[PDB]
DNA sequence: GGGGGAAGGATTC
DNA sequence: ACGGAATCCTTCCCCC
């Protein structure tokens, strides 16, 4: 089995810059304007130019503004970035129809038939590569070993616009090498409570007792690290679905008041139905954001799909019941809706 | 004990 | 200053 991964590079930046070249050379901070105060919101995602100073997503647009204040600010638009996408992604099954989409950015394969040996992934590698480069004019980046894991680290040190192989006897020098936070999975808030039991490095993961793992990171996780550690692994691309939509407005002043909340409540299920498009959703939640950035959602699962009606109706039942087991302010308020049929 | 779920909060990206 | 989309994890419950 060989995993030929790949990863859309600033992705968001970049499709702008396809739709107007004259961003290719400069700073690009795509960011969702809040609308509450003159450039308020957060960053969505910076090239190369404006991120080689800092300027990288979920900061504040006015940091950002500060840092580089001759940057071009453009709004997000996700639809856009998301045909670019399936016109990459077709683009890709023509190289195995078993594939794994990930994300937006990324896709999975399995060139084990196409490709057997190395240095003949790494070609399909420059194949793959130089193609949707021609094609969208997206450049990505390409990661090639043993595994779906090794394959974003291997991506992950190369990209962007680069490559990399890791040869399985590569998968071994950095088992012991790599620190345990550039692992897939993981995250701050667990690349730390990982750091105190002491784990760094990949393999440290045996160290520790195996019941000191489930504790502190959940066992999901922990037969997930001790795996790669013992250069097991080895999972297989599945093509993978989306289970679940949703949107999630800004306010544009806080608001405790179940009618100024509603006329957005209401934004962000249209704004859902229609992303939901031909999707019957058997389960609702409602998620607002407390003031003090706190998160705090609501559900309920339905016997049958949820007509836009029910929709409204009960999307009003289960921000009341939050406005009632809490007393903050709401800052963000959206809807999500999963478990279709 | 645990399967079959439902829910709300947590963490990743 | 502190967006946004999804899923991951731990918990509670029901009734066998
Ligand atoms: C880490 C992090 C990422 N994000 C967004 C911003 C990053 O661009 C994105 C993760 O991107 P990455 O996949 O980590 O890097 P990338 O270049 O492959 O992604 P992109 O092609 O979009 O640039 O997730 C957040 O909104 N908040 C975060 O804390
Ligand atoms: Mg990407
Ligand atoms: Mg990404
Ligand atoms: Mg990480």
């Amino acid at each position: 089995m060989i995993v030929l991964f790949v990863d859309f590079d600033y992705f968001y930046a970049q499709v702008e810059e396809v739709l107007n070249p004259s961003l290719k050379g400069k700073p690009v901070v795509v960011c969702v304007f809040s609308g509450r105060f003159e450039d308020s919101g957060a960053v969505a995602t910076a090239n190369y130019e404006a991120r080689k100073f800092g300027v990288k997503a979920g900061i504040p647009i006015v940091e950002a503004k500060k840092i580089l204040p001759n940057a071009v600010y453009l709004p997000m638009r996700k639809e856009v970035y998301q045909q670019v996408s399936s016109r990459i992604m077709n683009l890709l099954r023509e190289y195995s129809e078993k594939i794994e989409i990930a994300s937006i950015d990324e896709a999975y394969l399995d060139i084990s038939d196409k490709v057997r040996d190395y240095r003949e992934a790494y070609n399909l590698g420059l194949e793959i590569k130089n193609k949707i480069l021609e094609k969208e004019k997206i450049t990505v980046t390409v990661g090639i070993s043993k595994n779906k894991v090794f394959a974003k680290i291997a991506a992950d040190m190369a990209k962007p616009n680069g490559i990399k192989v890791i040869d399985d006897e590569e998968v071994k020098r950095l088992i012991r090498e790599l620190d345990i936070a550039d692992v897939p999975g993981i995250g701050n808030i667990t690349a730390e409570k990982l750091k105190k039991l002491g784990i760094n490095k990949l393999v440290d993961t045996l160290s520790i007792e195996f019941d000191k793992l489930k504790g502190m990171i959940g066992e999901a996780k922990a037969r997930y690290l001790i795996s790669l550690a013992r250069d097991e692994y080895n999972e297989p691309i599945r093509t993978r679905v989306r289970k679940s939509i949703g949107r999630i407005v800004t306010m544009k002043r806080n608001s405790r008041n179940l009618e100024e909340i509603k006329p957005y409540l209401f934004r962000a299920i249209e704004e859902s139905y229609y992303k939901l498009d031909k999707r019957i959703p058997k389960a609702i939640h409602v998620v607002a954001v407390t003031e003090d950035l706190d998160i705090v959602s609501r559900g309920r699962t339905f016997p049958h799909g949820i007509s836009k009606e029910t929709a409204y109706s009960e999307s009003v039942k289960l921000l009341q019941k939050i406005l009632e087991e809490d007393e903050r302010k709401i800052r963000r308020i959206g809807v999500r809706f999963s478990k279709f049929i």
